[PDB]
């Protein structure tokens, strides 16, 4: 049982971009760590307050991840912080060591 | 070993009695359908939608004697037009059931989710 | 896998106060439970909405927890509750049984 972090950005506050950018992040998180849905314990999503167009969880439902516990919140509101940012915390049952976990930072979130 | 259980429910009013009682029924339901006692529960994360502020849903767990469990409460992601008056619960548990056997619980207006 | 709760308060909404008080809470959670970073699965931080000066997760980085999954949100907005409050939820891999986990309440958070 370890936890994996993801982050990415969107250009615009639209449903399709929030969903598309999230799905890409979830897809990369799974591939890089060799995961399938039944390895995954839970997925927590946050968006910054400037995003309100859609639940990022839609992306997991698109992928067919309908048996996994999901939760969507807003990121802590810190003036001056990275805008238009979606973050993921995924708890996983895995045979890998914590040192070998691969956290995914995409698009504007590469600044962390 | 470790899996997570989701619950959701709705209330009629933004009041402390409704929030706490509907959260309590949801937790009881979640524990029953998954055969859980407090010993089995790792953590409980609560969210409420923006229209609910009258109390902490975490009081429900304390009422029913879950006084040794890590709790946390946030607001749900703000998305205008989403289900209103909604309490969600994410419960991490130690269990011998398979992921596919876990029963997630949707009550009241939350059945639509 | 058990979860550990922490809470503390700050005197002011500043980056120094938020980081310093969170760092003190994390350190006391780690010592009272005999943890190194290798034992920590994830840390979730919340702040009451009157605080916005900094990410509490900076404190985890300052203690060298650079390989741990971190996430920050605001606390549920409930009028009539403790303000200037930082809360922590920590999932850990441990041999200690649930009843032997020590939860830590500091400063104005002792009220809780």
């Amino acid at each position: 049982v370890w936890a994996i972090r993801g982050a990415t950005t969107v250009s615009d506050n639209t449903a399709d971009e929030i969903v598309a950018e999230t799905q890409k992040l979830l897809k990369e998180m799974a591939e890089k760590n060799g995961l399938e849905e039944d390895d995954i314990i839970s997925i927590i999503f946050t968006v910054t307050k400037d995003l309100d167009a859609a639940f990022p969880a839609i992306a997991a439902r698109n992928m067919g991840w309908t048996s996994t516990a999901l939760m969507c919140m807003n990121e802590i509101d810190v003036p001056g912080s990275l805008e238009k940012c979606i973050r993921v915390m995924m708890h996983v049952n895995t045979d890998k060591d914590k040192k070998d976990i691969k956290h995914v930072y995409l698009n504007g979130a590469k600044v962390l």
